[PDB]
């Protein structure tokens, strides 16, 4: 079934390109991609699949039943875009002023509709059922796969396979890692609260400028000392909001940052020293401290027994890319959402352009290889396959 | 022949509250003085003085010649009002909304005014002139008492005095202090600019806000270790604009700083030790810094043998203090004569939205400012 | 009567300058001047005085009764050397070890015992007593003057007033203030004890140099915020006592500092703010401190109507030296106690050699006009004679 | 062979164990190892190889010379113990006193001396040449390998191949990882010069207390901000010699330091930011820094051609024991210095009890199952075989 499975797809590689581009020019922003998945539950019109729509608000949930009996695999594919301003470069680029798909969201609802129809006329050469997903508001907190989940997308589902376009990564392989790829995020905002004063009299005052600047430094050990060398984790303070008038000592400032942690551990941790270090502040410099501290994505956990199936599944399919291990990646991702309710492999295909500059995502000049949307189709199908056999 | 002075000004004393109430009712802003001025002209209509009515930008200087030779006191009273909307229920209570005159300046001027209108009709009793000083614009950067001393004020004068109303002190006499008596001023600006990038990867970025916080960690050992503690110092950072997203290291924040000295040297110290540290945050955060260093006010200097010399004088007629934190624009004419600054008890908060005094003051400071002309 | 005292003061100005130079000669260390004390005590042989001599160790008290009921006024010599090795090279210099009298404490004795053996010879003039307080062991902490104290030497009297001669004053004059115009002391250990550990796990470890090393930061804000610029404070750490292994996370740090106040109450202020920096430091850092908090010296408080009285009472006498106010004073000074328990003047002779370069207190070529010992003699005296009229 | 090198090896287990044990009892440090180079040496008497016994100090060198054309492969075991008193209760434990083989060195000698005597009598079923090192001075800086190096131990050879046991991995695998293995490690001394002074005129003075504390401060960001998140790296400050007076102002401190990498950018990056915020010192507090910063181990890198040949060897033989990747590990090893000469694979045989409690290494209370010893034996062997088949 899979030399059959190959030849279809790379018949319907023209078809990739073309819708790409089409949902290139039409991006829409996280909650608001109304064109979107309208435009996904059109495609499927025609075609042999149950689709559900408004699972979560414009959740798509496809199903492809082989009419047999058998396990259930989930393959997941986002379409929202971001607020960013396209400077490609291409004839495509998006018509909707400010908003871009700089995540490479487009070729991962290209790639997974063709692969889709293209399942659905081979239901005579697997068991169980494919579902696909077709996930909304993957950028934006508080995301898409949970609001999926509450509206019961996992309901039957058995394992979770996703892609990732790397612009970052060479073309022409795909790759792979178990255990924890991606990092998770949590959100914190400080207001330290002293007391205000002329600036005269410092002696009268409780300098709110001087706590935030001690805590700032203070905060460093939370990485410096606090983590393990061998832990990946991320404090950032991008907001100090501290402005004022030049002879006023300052009565209050808002603090706002961001944490990264690559497991759940590290996350606690960071926020445990990060609250001690909170509190402590109010001892040290008999300031009041209010801090709000949100946890937001989970790290994404790529289960060992279903990563390393894949990556076996891949190699010995023999096709025309290679396989290999990855390091962890930086960004959070809410696929981890869905690592976090089944076993699941989240994976990557090489997306670098073949000439000129590569930039990363979420970047104005973002650009992927084209030729990511067959390698994504053909991986994937290839794992439905053999999975459901 | 002061009992004459004391028993003519104790006279007059309600014309003094009257006018004091009237400027209290018609407030104006620093450099936007124009009804005051004009008031404090005609005022000296009918009264044998010289007016100035532009010594500068609305400075107005009265001279009082005995028409004898020959030398010059200059005694001052400022006279601007300040942007604050008046909370005191008073029946002569501000008709300028937002505008107060919540210093005192309006009792300085009152009292002046009856001052000099008394000391023109004594001409036969002193030898050379005394120049009254009304000043604008003391409150508000640059003043105020600058342009007047470029503009004539100065000329010819060999000594200053001057007298603050302070509403918290009793009010029951007048005080003082020899030596450097009040702070000078500077400021600063300081734009930290570091590198910005996703939250994610620090190591691709140069984080402003980590640089300025560390900036603001090591600008409390210039008041701490650098100053002497027998000096005067104040740093003070009233604001750190580093307002940003959730996610996106900062690229560049904003310092703006308050300076305070006692002394023109411990000033010149404290600019180069935070100069020292804005140069060394770049070698040590590979940030850039672009720091903008603006002098303001000098220290008071109470010239010592002028400020006894009235102490004394005031003494030897008939019915010491601690270094006080405002600064105040006297500070230029003490800087270009032998000059002296004291201060009279006004207890009934300065600059306080309730801002209120004893107008006992008034005739007191005529009386101690007087007996020092006549000398 | 004053002609009489000026004099009889004036015949003996010889007298106060062989014994000057005698004790200059042969100096002895605070809590070890054994053969100081009995030269003071075997002056007192012959004359009409009681001698009190164990009040405390080395203290010597004498009262000067007229047999008369009146007042008590206290009149204090101080009379410790210095671990200096002279290299003044006068004909007289220290002959014994590396001690050196560098604060003229030898002029403080000498014109003191000539003016107590004058005044003896004049109860005819004064009503009440005189004691005289020869007090060792100023130089060095605990001080001669709390165990004075404590063992009575104040009993009964209701003034103090003491003089010291000052290098870098100018000679002819006298000089007092009102008010605080010597500086108080205390000083601390702080053990800061986190956990160490093998240098490379450091999330293993609560490390104690880097605690200590931000206490020490943050301990800039007590004189830089907590004190009024108008204050006079001084907060250093002269010991932090760090050294282990470069490859260990350090246990424990010792941090040792030394505190000046002008004022009792900034010398609180300083306190109250570190004990609140050390208990901050445990609930930032989870680390756990011991503060010992040393109260020493306090700063030496001029009462101001004696003060005033004494300025007065010298001025209107027909001296041949002024008198003239002078600014507070850097050192510490354990005469202090007495101003804490007593209304007290502390007032200056001014010494200053008229002629060579002037050396400050405490130097190796410290020197002093001896002219200061008549003047120091007469202005005592004066205040004496009027004081108990 | 190849199944009659397994079945020799197997047979030959007791006497692995024998000399594990003799060696485990009879332990010597770094740069005293005479008794146990002696030893080795007298092992291959009587047995078909060429001995060099001067490659270095203490450096032995086997050559099994096949007689035939091929390539050349270096074999390392270190055999050098640590200053540790044991604590094991083992009936074989150190009769040094205060010297254990506490890194499991006695197991890789063990087992090699076994596998090269093995190797020796199957010269027919090999070509090319196996260079069998025995490396002294692994735990001490600067170590065995560099010397042996200098010395033309890599002369010829193509490919190095180490083992180590690892007593907190599961027996029975062995475990590899393609890149950087293990960290490298620096050291650094940092001396901090003021100005000193009494402690009460600071002004005067300029304090190397304060400014060594802002420094170690300041030096967290050169983990918590220069390192990438994914990057591991330490930097403790383990001595901060500033021990003083307590009311002196400190003139000059003594900081020292150390410092880990995973990689040779990483140790790079830690190298220019340390001294960065060293500089910048200088011109932040006006202070003077002479900064001795030492390179020692540099991070261990698997060549990734070359282990995975390693591991695809071994999983496709068909041994008793099982082949899968692992994490990183923490510390240092000098093998690192052939991975830099010559493409190197470092892998780990699982070697944790199999009953009890699991210590780490460089514990008094270390212990290795001695299955990891055939197991050892075996992996080498059969990549000596494949490798120069
Ligand atoms: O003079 C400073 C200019 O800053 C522009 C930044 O571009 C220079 C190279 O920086 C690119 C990547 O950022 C590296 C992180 O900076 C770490 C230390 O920054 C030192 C400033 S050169
Ligand atoms: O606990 C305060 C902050 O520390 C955070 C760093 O934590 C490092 C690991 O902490 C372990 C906690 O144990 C506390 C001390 O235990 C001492 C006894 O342990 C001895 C065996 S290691
Ligand atoms: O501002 C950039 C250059 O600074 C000018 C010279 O600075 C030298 C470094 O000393 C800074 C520390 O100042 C401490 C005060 O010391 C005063 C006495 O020093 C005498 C010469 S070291
Ligand atoms: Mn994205
Ligand atoms: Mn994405
Ligand atoms: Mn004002
Ligand atoms: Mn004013
Ligand atoms: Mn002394
Ligand atoms: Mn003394
Ligand atoms: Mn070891
Ligand atoms: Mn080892």
């Amino acid at each position: 079934m899979n030399q059959q499975l190959i030849e279809t797809l790379k018949s319907k590689e023209g078809k990739m390109i073309e819708i790409r581009r089409y949902l290139h020019q039409h991006p829409e922003l996280s909650f608001h991609e109304d064109e979107t998945a309208k435009y996904i539950a059109e495609f499927y019109k025609g075609k042999d699949v149950e689709v559900e729509t408004n699972v979560g608000p414009r959740g798509i949930k496809v199903t492809i039943d082989s009419g047999k009996p058998g396990k259930t695999l989930a393959i997941r594919a986002d379409f929202d875009a971001l607020p960013i301003t396209e400077d490609t470069g291409l004839s495509f680029a998006s018509q909707n002023k400010g908003v871009m798909h700089a995540c490479g969201h487009d070729a991962h609802t290209a790639y997974m509709l063709v692969l889709a129809e293209t399942l659905a006329e081979m239901k005579d050469s697997f068991t169980g059922k494919v579902v696909v997903i077709h996930q909304p508001a993957e950028e934006v907190p508080p995301g898409g796969a949970k609001t999926m989940i509450e509206n019961g997308v996992l309901d039957g589902v058995d394992h979770v396979l996703g892609v990732h376009v790397m612009s970052t990564m060479k073309t022409g392989k795909v790759y792979y890692r178990p255990g924890y790829v991606q990092t998770g995020r949590a959100f914190f905002k400080l207001k330290v609260q002293g007391k205000g004063g002329h600036g005269s009299s410092p002696h009268m005052a409780n300098d709110a400028i001087v706590a935030g600047s001690y805590f700032v430094t203070a905060l460093q050990t939370v990485v410096s000392r606090r983590l393990s060398p061998f832990e990946t984790g991320v404090v950032t303070i991008g907001s100090f909001d501290g402005k004022g008038q030049f002879n006023v000592i300052k009565d209050v400032v808002e603090i706002e940052g961001d944490v990264r942690g690559l497991t759940d551990a590290t996350k606690a941790t960071i926020e445990k020293e990060i609250k001690r270090l909170s509190k402590g502040l109010e001892d040290m410099y008999g300031v009041t401290c209010t801090l709000e501290y949100n946890d937001d994505y989970p790290a994404l956990y790529n289960d060992p027994e279903f990563t390393e199936y894949v990556a076996k599944t891949l190699k010995e399919a023999n096709l025309d890319f290679g396989v290999e291990m990855c390091e962890p990646q930086p960004p959070s991702e809410d696929f981890a959402y869905y690592a976090k309710e089944r076993p699941s492999a989240f994976i990557y295909t090489g997306a670098a352009v073949e000439n000129g500059e590569i930039y990363p995502h979420h970047h104005p000049k973002f650009n992927i290889s084209e030729k990511s949307l067959l390698i994504s189709a053909e991986a994937v199908g290839t794992v439905v396959l053999d999975y459901l056999k």
